[PDB]
């Protein structure tokens, strides 16, 4: 099943450590985040808010970009991996509406989106979600988790990234930091 | 709503003219086909079928094809467009594996899609939704309507494509053709 749902409220393998509402309308303290492999649609009891997504194809990365990664980047649920972040991102509707060539220039020449990644892999581990295509308030649900000596760079990863040119069209963003149980 | 059902049965706003089951297995034969703008998760009754798909962002096409398709698409539901042909397609594994340069070179570089299409602009108006990552049977929808007069060169369209490299990578294609009611 490609679709992953995020329950917050009172139960799940992950506990909320912080909250950070960094653009936009935040999302709910909670105190734990249940993570489902399917949809729900049966809104569980003294949740707060529930974020969904699928895994999907490539949209950007050429093959010797894929192939830098596939080198390197670590596989999830690794024993030392006992931190995790995830952070929904919505983008602007000019986002949305530039073409192909556009977004790919954006999001690589300008951002270096993977290049500046790569640098923070094998240390992090992240998994990719699509949503607006369901109609959910954001775009994006991305997932970051590594041992608690990566956290200072993860935090500079997250600075730089915010610096590029890509992320001026974001206009949306939480992150959710978590341990897991 | 960017979400479209297709329902095979007795009723709807389109008379079915006949099906040919291309590639793959075909579509049960029906009266009508029903559309709607929303999912229906209720599968209505007398209907053999449901289709379902969301329109969604662009994924392939630069700004320059964009700008040379706006200059001639027509839009939907001209009074004339009396006929329309639905057309669902899977695409193999080894197609959504590959990388993005990968398929955009074998979508326009090789296969020329955007170039061949617009030879057939404006006679013929389309629409492209996506249902790989809904899990459905077929990976698209697509859609397309015109007067009678140019019945002829859609189907010279449509011998075209497929004689692509593109299509080389279609494992499943049926043509349902419509009359609108
Ligand atoms: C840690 C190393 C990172 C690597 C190696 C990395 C790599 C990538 C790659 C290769 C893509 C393109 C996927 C595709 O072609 O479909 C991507 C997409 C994305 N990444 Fe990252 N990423 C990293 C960190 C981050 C971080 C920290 C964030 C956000 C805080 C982020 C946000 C995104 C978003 C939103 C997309 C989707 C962009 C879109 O489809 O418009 N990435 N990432
Ligand atoms: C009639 C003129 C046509 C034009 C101008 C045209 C144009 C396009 C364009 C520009 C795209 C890319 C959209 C994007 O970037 O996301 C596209 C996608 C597509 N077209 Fe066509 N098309 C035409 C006819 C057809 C026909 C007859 C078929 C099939 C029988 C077809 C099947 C597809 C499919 C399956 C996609 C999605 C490709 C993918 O993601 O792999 N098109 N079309
Ligand atoms: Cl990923
Ligand atoms: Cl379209």
């Amino acid at each position: 099943n490609n679709r992953y749902s995020f329950i917050g409220g009172r139960t799940g393998q992950w506990q909320v450590v912080k909250i950070r509402n960094v653009l936009g309308p935040g999302l709910q303290l909670v105190e734990k985040v249940n993570i489902l492999n399917g949809a729900v649609a049966e809104i569980p009891l003294d949740s707060a808010w529930r974020l969904q997504g699928f895994a999907s194809n490539i949209r950007y990365a050429i093959r010797t970009e894929l192939e830098a990664l596939q080198a390197v980047q670590p596989m999830l649920n690794r024993a030392e991996a006992i931190l995790a972040v995830l952070i929904p991102i919505k983008k602007s509707a000019q986002w949305w509406e530039m073409a192909q060539d556009e977004r790919r220039d954006i999001f690589e020449r300008e951002s270096h989106h993977t290049a500046v990644g790569l640098e923070y892999l094998p240390g992090v581990a992240r998994r990719l979600l699509h949503c607006r295509d369901l109609g959910e308030e954001f775009d994006f649900l991305t997932w970051f988790e590594f041992a608690p000596e990566h956290s200072s760079a993860f935090n500079e990863l997250l600075l730089r990234m915010r610096a590029s040119k890509e992320w001026e069209y974001v206009e949306r963003e939480v992150e959710v930091w978590l341990k897991r149980l």
